[PDB]
């Protein structure tokens, strides 16, 4: 009996297989769940890297700054799960931040236009994508999106930390919301991943320095989590993720559960 | 298939039918898990009520503020599950706090030898328990706390709103030596269940999903969910049962 | 002696004598302070209310979201304390959102440029002030910013509320970069002030329910408080302001002072 | 001026004149303020409170004697004078036998000690409060030492678990502080390990007491009127930073 079964979940993100929404796909489907894809820009790239998930799942082109692209979207969803069919689960894992907002470009020296796109890709299209599929969920769904910890000022990750602040506050304005569908709404903080742009870092986009600044992150992580962090091993979050798409969380909601090895509970 | 199918697991605190740790448990057995239980005096009355459970299950003696008790644990839940075999998870659902200090008895009139006995009793004994039962762990288990919000005052709960900031605190040293187990130790932070009144009832209006003070199902179904292999990256940290409240001012 | 004696303080975010800015700009001089005032747009009229000070002091126009105000200000406050001389202490209270992200307006009917705004003026703008201040500003010195809690979720503030997680955030980050200069960062995390706005809400311009849910949270804030919370009364909040930008809290940065008569701390 | 000019404050906590009740009392006294000395061996005490600017009546005051407590707000008026209230209290005392704190391991630590360590540690702030309330204005200030027990760290242990109680014990403080117009708040200090240097945005000097001294001598000031049941972190910042 697998953990989602006979579940209808959207899942957005996925640009490569390291990416953190493929993981939470794979094991979507591994525990029975029928899924719907969500891909930006490159959509033809995107199918070929969903076409390694265990099973056989819609795509549709989805940029959360395109109101034309929201506003057919539960239209869209609809016809590919067939007419009188709702979502049960949602997932949002979108976020992006431009190098001057994160990386080693000063904090003063991100200019607000930079800024902006990324806390409307990473915190407003939360709200948005929850505002535009609400009307298309069953009641005790759930609704996830991917937090990184801010509560704490950090190097490098600069504005897309206060993006990640700004997402804190909308889950718990979208949770308000969603409570009058019967729906949850969490965020999953995860500790620090490998995906594309943390490759790139580590291969030297940066520079030489920064490409060893996060791997000593890595390694302090690792450090600081009771159980232990391995930033090559998307899963266990992905497994978070599917655990409050489960009905096995049914009493939290506008919340944060940290899937980082409990590293954010230590001081050292 | 069940959730927590073929885990065997130490459930502690069952006294009535109503009881948070009586529901864990039978929402437990009824997801594959084997249980053994524990009790603190009335056994033949516990007995009883854990007769009332879906499915049999050893019921084993415990005072957790006697040592003698505590030293002998581990081996009286090894004969009770047989040689060979570990606990995958531990259920600690005990709490105590004596009327003077919580209630209706104002906070400066509570002696410490009632705050020290009720601290014993909610927060030092969850060390106590980890203590003796890590050894016989299985890797990837999980031992889950039940927890009371303490991150703000609040009338009544008082001294035992104090005993809760103090296993919250307990909860993060637990999860350092059971890291090495590769265990995870977390609490449940649940809603109020079964002044005050007025207290109570502002969870179910804070509340997104609303709040039901009877229905202990809805922690009971989330203490399981720690006890599985679905919050694998999570340990020292606070899950909240609470319908969304905390994260609401009004 | 007088606390704040003989610095040199910029004071921005004055509008009415009701503004939060007023009461600080009023404290401070009577603490012996000697102030550079900035305004936004409607600079007759802030000079006519800055008059009622009690003492005179240089009004300097400043739009936070005017880029060519932000690179001249600098020397404009040079101009106005004479060269040799540099500030003291910064005060930032500046916050404003549309009132279709703030107010009785329902939360996912706000549009991203009216977000974005409020974020720019609310968040944003105090990295702005702090990278175009403290060039001129003195070791020892103290950066201030206006906060209002948002760790939990609440009626009508709505997008307000998310521009302050951000900003909570973004006091983080400034602290560090006032660091190199040793300057502190903090935040005053005030309860409900009865301000312009406030005054609007509250007597209808949204209607009679908008006004009698803000009522309904300021009687609720004025109970919890243990030591009480008046809505009409400025001064404490002022005065704690005035406390950051002393030396009395020396080793307090990045972080948030709660003036907010202990509400946070209690449920109920 | 002076900033607790004409206040009257209880100062609990000197031993050294090292310790951070040292500190708190002497810019206390350079600010205007008239204290109250409390020790828990009253004779070494003696020898270290000569060494401040200013004489202090010093009266003796185990938190774990309740015959202490009772007599304990008679004993001030006394020396206050009768008509005179205490604007201000510090509470600077703090223990954790061994076996509780230090190298031996967590779950070592037995209940009989970690229970002393929380009496003195956590309760007697409430003790404290309860005992000296009755004789303090409005506009007071209690003012409780705090180090930050919101994550774990090595060592300090069952001490954290102390402070975390302690931090609970204030906010419930300040409901009944409350009622007086009076004040309750903790000052979350810096260590007085090397770390903590780094990660401050202003830095950190474990060698001077003084910075977090003043803190605590503006929570008993005016100054922070409107702040009660709170922590205020004197770290430089630390608390706000990941590495
Ligand atoms: N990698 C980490 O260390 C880590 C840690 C914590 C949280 N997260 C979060 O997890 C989520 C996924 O991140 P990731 O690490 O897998 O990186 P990723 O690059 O694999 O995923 C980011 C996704 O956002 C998409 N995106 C960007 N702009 C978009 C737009 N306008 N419309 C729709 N989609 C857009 C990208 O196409 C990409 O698929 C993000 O929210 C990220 O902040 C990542
Ligand atoms: N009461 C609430 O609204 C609330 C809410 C959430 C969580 N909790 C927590 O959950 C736990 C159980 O809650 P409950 O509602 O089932 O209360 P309960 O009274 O039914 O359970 C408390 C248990 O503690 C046991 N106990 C007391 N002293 C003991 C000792 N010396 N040795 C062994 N066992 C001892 C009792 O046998 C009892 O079964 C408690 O820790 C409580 O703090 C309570
Ligand atoms: N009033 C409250 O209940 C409350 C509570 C806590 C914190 N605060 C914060 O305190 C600060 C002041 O609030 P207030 O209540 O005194 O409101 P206020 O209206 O008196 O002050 C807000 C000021 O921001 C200025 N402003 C708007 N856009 C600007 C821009 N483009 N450039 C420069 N200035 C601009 C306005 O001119 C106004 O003077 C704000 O940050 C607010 O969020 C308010
Ligand atoms: N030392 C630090 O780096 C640090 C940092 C932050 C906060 N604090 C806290 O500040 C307080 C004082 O710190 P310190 O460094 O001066 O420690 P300290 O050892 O110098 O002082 C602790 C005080 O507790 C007193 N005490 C012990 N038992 C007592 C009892 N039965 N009755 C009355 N007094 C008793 C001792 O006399 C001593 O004066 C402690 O509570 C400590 O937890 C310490
Ligand atoms: C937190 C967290 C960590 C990551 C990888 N994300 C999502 C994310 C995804 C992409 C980007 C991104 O491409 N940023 C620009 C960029 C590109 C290459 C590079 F080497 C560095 C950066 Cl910042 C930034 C963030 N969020
Ligand atoms: C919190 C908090 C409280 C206040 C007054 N602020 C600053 C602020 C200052 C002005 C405004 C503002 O005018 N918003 C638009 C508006 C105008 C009139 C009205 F009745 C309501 C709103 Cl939201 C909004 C916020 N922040």
């Amino acid at each position: 009996t697998g953990l989602l079964d006979g579940k209808r979940i959207l899942v957005s993100g996925i640009i490569t297989d390291s990416s953190i929404a493929f993981h939470i796909a794979r094991v979507a489907q591994e525990q029975g769940a029928q899924l719907v894809l969500t891909g930006f820009d490159r959509l033809r790239l995107i199918q070929r890297i969903t076409d390694r998930l265990p099973a056989k799942a819609p795509l549709l082109e989805l940029d959360v700054q395109n109101e034309e692209h929201l506003a057919s979207l539960a239209g869209r969803v609809t016809e590919a799960i067939g007419a009188g069919n709702k979502l049960d689960g949602v997932v949002h894992s979108i976020g992006f931040m431009p190098q001057t907002g994160m990386g080693i470009n000063p904090f003063f020296d991100a200019p607000y236009a930079d800024v902006s796109k990324g806390i409307h890709i990473s915190a407003y299209s939360y709200a948005s994508m929850a505002k535009a599929l609400l009307p298309i969920m069953n009641p005790g769904g759930s609704i996830v999106g991917m937090d990184f910890d801010p509560s704490r000022a950090m190097p490098a990750y600069n504005w897309m930390t206060v993006a990640k602040s700004a997402l804190e506050s909308v889950n718990r304005f979208v949770a308000r919301e969603a409570g009058k569908y019967g729906v949850r709404s969490n965020l999953v903080a995860a500790g620090p991943i490998r995906t594309l742009a943390m490759s790139a870092i580590v291969g030297g986009a940066l520079g030489e320095e920064a490409g060893a600044q996060i791997q000593l992150l890595e390694e302090g992580w690792d450090q600081r989590a009771p159980i232990g962090w391995n930033m090559k091993d998307a899963t266990p979050v992905a497994k978070t993720v599917c655990a409050l798409l489960s009905d096995w969380l049914p009493a939290t909601t506008g919340d944060i559960i940290y899937a980082d090895g409990g590293a954010h509970t230590q001081l050292l």
